[PDB]
């Protein structure tokens, strides 16, 4: 990371994008949570931010969409399990995540037993709904979560606490 | 103070009352400074700085009152001194200030004489006023400064000098 | 430079000045660049900056009229070869700048032959115009350009390159 | 910190004190554990420590009292469950402690259901003793331990090991 | 040299023999020579020291004996001259040491002839006394001193000068 | 460690040992991997590696043996339970490791009830076989594990896994 | 760069590439030098160097091929000026290397002229034979070499110098 | 010596003998410890070393001869006293060296007595043999050392002792 | 101060000036002192120092002159005061310096009353003369000192004390 | 060419007698040159010629 | 560099010429500098320079001489060129710089063409003169410059500017 | 010694003292090795130096005298012996120094002699004459060295050798 080098050349073909105010994290970061208040009279936004764009013609919003459906329809989701493992499987509906953990030995040696496991991990808001979600098992392991649709989860780790109004605290000097 | 531990720390219960503008105390200085020109539409105040604060139905204004005057009347005030000293003391009257100097020696030992002094030291505008206060000593050392009042002083040393419109200085390289 | 005494010295006759942005150099910079565009209303300008003055009355711009013509008429100039040097001469005209290279030996010596030479560098574009403008040589060297005027130059090297809306370029952590 | 104003500063109104033995913590120490071993011909002492006092006529011993009972009487403390879960408490005389834990659903929302709960820690060992206080609930959630009392707790952590005549270690030169 | 390691734990195996005063170098060195000036009453002591011990019955003092003498009788001790070396063999008495001599050419090669050489150094003083212990020697090279014995010896270095009351000596400040 | 003593010193009775390849290591270490892959028609070895030796005319082998077995026949080892704890112990036979947990009160005080325990920890493979060796108890807590042996066993955490070959990295300057 | 990362990541997926020779820059370089002094029995190589693969049964060589030539039949390349420039251009057949430079001004302004320029690069040796390859012109600019073809190129710097073998240095201590 | 200069300079006219094996010394120095315990099938060699040379018909070895003997016969050496001093001379042939030591005094003064000595130093193996060579005198202190000769000799120190295989140090961590 | 551009710039013009002796400030000091002793034969001099000059013709020396007298005659200096301050005024002639101080009251406000001062400073040595030089005073403030004159004065402190014949002092090693 | 240690050290010698200026040969040189050409202390010695120059008080 | 060898040791065979002058180089140079504006009453000098010698009877100059001429007399030297190459070379007479080029093929290859270039540099004053030196070819390549002689030259690059009487610079105190 | 008071200190009684030439050490040392050759026109010196004084009508010159010789007669010396030693004294007259050594056993312990030794040394050349000083013993050890005298001496070691005529040294650059 040559100072000497990469400094002016990372700052080269930056210039077209710069003059963004040396306090863009923070100027756009209050005009976003502003309307993060209440509907400000926009065409209503999840969380859709005004970013800088070159387009003029158009007004760019930054926003999600692509990242929690995109194509299904009645469906009936099918787990994987090569091998039967009808007592040795565990299918799981945990929220808008269908998992299956299935474990079978079907390899064998002299004094040492193989066991092959196939565990699929699906988070399919909105292909799955633990209500009516239900599952259906085959003879080969074949297994099919059967069932309606139509929601959106994802679970992130996204909570600030703490921090609202009126306390404080105080110093003083020393050394 | 660790800081590893007392900045984070002290930095805590801030939460509160963070985001009070990095510049604190040039933002409101500026806007205490443009009403301590003018009259600005206010309720007419010497130094009502309006501050930041979590009052949400009534507006707080940064004042004294509770540093120059208090429980006063007519009064005639009292000086303390125990033992009289009628040749021995001098009582001055510097402005708002009230201070009696009566020194009299009552104990005596073989070759060492002692001597008592009493010292009052009275910051009194609000019931004094060097122009009608006068005083009046008692055969015991009582001494009273009788006479009208209502008044406001309090000596501080606030001046900043200096800086006045078109100035201009330089400089250059050195090493 | 004992920054324990110019530093405070320097930042004396500076008061009356001082609080002027600390950012002047880029806050006005973005007022001239936005004049720089179109003509904003003014009593149009090439370059009037509106620099902060202590006039209250009028109104001052950074000017520069004092920097390409002055006291001219409709006259020759005459460049300056005291010593004949007809065949020694070169005159070049090259746009608002007329220059005169004579060079004649006219001291002699035993082995060494002396020889003088008269350059003049003229940059004088309200005086010069390289279509009309002329040169009449004299028989003692005394040259002549002839010709009207009116004009204005002045090669400098203040042409920023390059930004140019849309760039973008990135980095990443390093040791 | 400022070791040229607080050094001298805090050592100021420590002269009428000074001169207590360099090693104060541990002179002192050794005979405090001289009368800790056998009861020493004085008025016994859990732990009266004799340290140094100004007190010419009396003799003073550090001792606690003041921090094991106080005021007591034949008594019938009584917890606190403002609202009542008489299915959703549990109440534990873990020794000298008596504690109750209820919690109960009194708040409803669309989808979201409030739950609160009462968390109260008493530490009275005068006022408790396992084998005899029992406990009596209410329909209101009041909880009331009955029974006796007369007792001393408080769990510290103060269990030297270590340290037991005979031991010898050894070292040398190393680099 | 692990200060975070061996210095706690090398001062573990050492709590039951810690508080030793800290400066028992000078403070047991100080009863030792105290009772190494006049025979103090005691069971006398070549320079028995009394040292800190466990023992609660008996009192242990730190004792030379084994360092002296041990298993010695009417004797006549012999040297070891395996091959007979009379004239190439030269025994001396330098006190209570008895020392053996002898070189001896019994292998010879072409042009390099091999001498072997036998010495002993005995420090036996409860056997030897310059006095009377003689030589023998045989044709064999078996050396034999004889005569009787007991005394004790052991060249030493310990004899610490200097230091002999009223000396007197200072210096002064430098820089 | 004055390595200007330590260093030269260390380096002497290693003077006939010198000269053992600077990388020694790794050079021996390459020709015992050759001989851990296949049977390298050698007197067949478990882990002999060929060690540099002084001995001329035999070849030595590092080997193990007194390592794995020693003084074993028959058997029917008994655990140590000085005091009977029929209800109170509790034996295992966790593989080649036979153990005894045995805990009984035998003595007692005013409020203080003394336990003692017997804990013995048997790594005996060639004497024991989990799938044989059974346990007997007696009254008086002698244990007694009898049945066959011949076994060799030894936990260890020896296993350097993965460098699944055809791997590769990359990298690049930086600062 | 965290060293602590970094370092021990990037030899982490290198691991099974790894004993390849802690000199395998010039262990194979010595091998790839002897191979490219005298035609050593192989299939020949004009500098294929046998390489460290984990191929079993092919025998893999460094090769080029693919950097010298590809796709090419009997030709008559073209070259672009889309604005004819019969008189403003110049064609020039530097070796194996085709090139254009045609500028024609087509577009006009007021005291402005524009002039677009073509320039074409072409290194194509296995198409062009300076010899035998020509240029035809047409009235747009449409520029054509025609000409057979068949040849390798590339100009490259790879030419070191000295080092004949026979010479020598010495020098000595200083400071 | 300029590290930027020197270093790359010295460096350079070694350019044809680089590629001498990093550890040249050591290589070289193994096969000529092999050559110099059994007189390997070889026209013998009294210490001559097969060096690296640029010869390519003959093979160079490092050989002495001119370091031993030269240009001699039968000879009678002579030794130089110019002046005589047949007592104050001493001749000495301490193998083979000759030596004379001859001091007299010739030049005398008022209280000052000159005194001139000659002593050579012959160290001629091929012409001394201390058996034979005998000395002869002159009056006029012409010594002449009589007698054949044919001889090498020459003292110097190269005695490397120890490393009598078989031995073995150790060490351990400290700081 | 750029010690790579400053220091052999600062020299550059100073090269025609060079060589004036590294001790110039000694030389000469040297022999203008000596010439201060004694009138040397010379047109005088109150302090005239021949300095190095490049005048060749005539010889330049330092002298003063115009910096004590210039262009007086009998003369009747007059002081300044505006405004009428008889009372208010007082003028003193300390030496060869005539001063006036006069502060008058002649602007008022409502409870501030403005007093203007003028204070004037001459140190006039060829106008003033203590004795004679009076004082004569106007209606209006205008104030006359008459007199004659001729004298020069100037107070400065340049009296280099002690060095006085025969002194000596001594030192030795420290650290 | 230590530019970085003898530079330095090589300075160092004649700061003894170093700040005039950086050319200390010449004007010393010539001062001595135009001293050196006038009978000083012994006497006589001429020879020289005249141009046309611009000089009206000197030449 | 061994400072404490080298700097003893160096200045050990320097003594006897020791006491120099410290500022030898500037001493003598004066001296040198005196005799080099007139004639000094010596026996002429070009650039003699009296140095410190030895010699107590004759006076040593240092001259040069021998680095000028030598051996001449009046004929024709004659350049080389083996291979004729009449056409292919060019003869300069530079001054008293005599040298020629000329380059022909003499050896050729298949598809190589060697050229062989002789260059001869005369640097003879004594045996060159432009005016009147020619040069005469023969039909071998033989070159023969032929005429008198009598001269002398050499280019050096010792020309001093700058500095010139009637200078000054100045500067001032930085930080 | 606070190079802030004893520099300014140690330099202040040196006032008058000063301006000794900063080479006083070597100024005054030529003028010494200049008389110390051939005996300049004085009044004769074996090493008379003349130094700086204050002492305006005589002429101080640096001498000797008070340290060769002082109050002597014919005389006959003698040592002290206080016991009788004849047999075991030593009488050494090396040079002008007279020395006497002479032991005695007089005291007599248990096991234990004790010896008393007297030893004069007498530097005394105006006295002694080591050709015809004798020496003559008393019976009771008074020793009497007898006979004339008149001389001096006295061991010093000032000889500076080397530093002789016409050496040369040299050395170069380094790093």
């Amino acid at each position: 990371m040559d100072i000497a080098i990469h400094h002016p050349w990372i700052r080269r073909p930056f210039f077209p994008f710069h003059s963004p105010s040396r306090l863009f994290d923070q100027f756009f970061g209050e005009h976003l949570l502003e309307s993060d208040l209440f509907p400000t009279s926009t065409s209503l936004s999840p969380f859709y931010l005004r970013p800088p764009s070159f387009l003029r013609a158009p007004s760019w919003f930054d926003t999600g969409l692509s990242e929690m459906r995109l194509e299904k329809d009645r469906f009936s989701v099918n787990l994987d399990v090569k091998h039967f493992s009808p007592e040795e499987l565990k299918v799981k509906v945990l929220g808008d995540v269908i998992e299956v953990h299935g474990k079978h030995e079907e390899r064998q040696d002299e004094h040492g037993f193989i066991s092959r496991e196939f565990h699929r991990k699906y988070r399919i808001p909105a292909d799955v709904d633990p209500l009516t979600i239900t599952s259906s098992l085959s003879s080969d392991g074949v297994l099919t979560v059967n069932g309606p649709r139509k929601q959106v989860s994802g679970p992130e780790r996204t909570i600030p606490i703490t921090r609202e109004e009126k306390p404080a605290v105080t110093a003083a000097p020393k050394k």
